[PDB]
């Protein structure tokens, strides 16, 4: 009873939907969208901008030819990204304040797959929420989120026997949370 | 009014429970599922072996280090992989055949954001539907709307204008449709 079971979060619009959608977070019309002009597209609902790491993150995961943005046909991949995400959220935002709480959070994950102590949950709000109110936005959601099921993929890699403990050597430690 | 907008079908037991399945999945106890121990696992419900290709497709997909398989980790990104698509199917096969008709798959495709004619969609099934009846199987869904994704995404490459039409040189055709 420790890691964190299947993976997480991630289509009927039709093209020209999302190309006219492309088109306008495509700014510099440059064809391809960039972290910037995505970031200017998103929201996180807390008036503030969207948290640029997660951007990155995103961006990178759709773009293939490493060009530090997406094209027209990534970005319905990245458009269905965020909209799967927003159910998400919206699945366990429950009390509909639009931020994700302790109590929530741990509904999420505990849906997601993931067996984790209470405790556990105060040090992943502190550490990812940014706002700092115990309220997690949508893109800080999203980003612990990518971190936890990122995390959790290395470790597995390490626990050949799939029992939630591994035995590291100092290096490995530093390597691997490197 | 052509293409093919949004993109398509793509967490809730413990890892314990993945664990577990991965073990019986991997037969060999290899620690790599290969093509051949997933297949054996899939079901098509039509009582013949999970299409090969498909097979294949969701293999590589899964599989970062080109290892003609998938470890545990990845896994769980199979399993989730497939079990979206089992949702998607079985949203799409309304008489509750356990198939996919026509008119099942042109709501399918619709749902999906294709705007596709009547005809085609003969097409998509004889080119697609092995058990030859006009019912697609689960496995031969997946498969076809692999492809049609496969080939929009190459389409829109080559549709700047992303209006549906382009000009395409004899090579080019060639080049494309290999
Ligand atoms: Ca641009
Ligand atoms: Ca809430
Ligand atoms: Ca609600
Ligand atoms: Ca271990
Ligand atoms: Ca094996
Ligand atoms: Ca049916
Ligand atoms: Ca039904
Ligand atoms: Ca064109």
């Amino acid at each position: 009873p420790g890691p964190g079971g299947g993976p997480g979060p991630a289509a009927l619009p039709d093209q020209s939907f999302l190309w006219n959608v492309f088109q306008r977070v495509d700014k510099d019309r440059s064809g391809v969208i960039s972290d910037n002009e995505l970031q200017q597209a998103l929201s996180n609902g807390t008036w503030t901008p969207f948290n640029p790491v997660t951007v990155r993150s995103i961006i990178s995961m759709f773009d293939r030819e490493n060009k530090a943005g997406v094209n027209f046909s990534e970005f319905t991949g990245v458009w269905k990204y965020i909209t799967d995400w927003q159910n998400v959220f919206r699945t366990y935002d429950r009390d509909n304040s639009g931020m994700i709480d302790k109590n929530e959070l741990k509904q999420a994950l505990s849906g997601f797959g993931y067996r984790l102590s209470d405790q556990f949950h105060d040090i992943l709000i502190r550490k990812f929420d940014r706002q700092g109110r115990g309220q997690i936005a949508f893109d800080d959601f999203i980003q612990g989120c990518i971190v936890l099921q990122r995390l959790t993929d290395i470790f597995r890699r390490y626990d050949t026997d799939q029992d939630g403990w591994i035995q590291v050597s100092y290096e490995q430690y530093l390597s691997m949370v490197f």
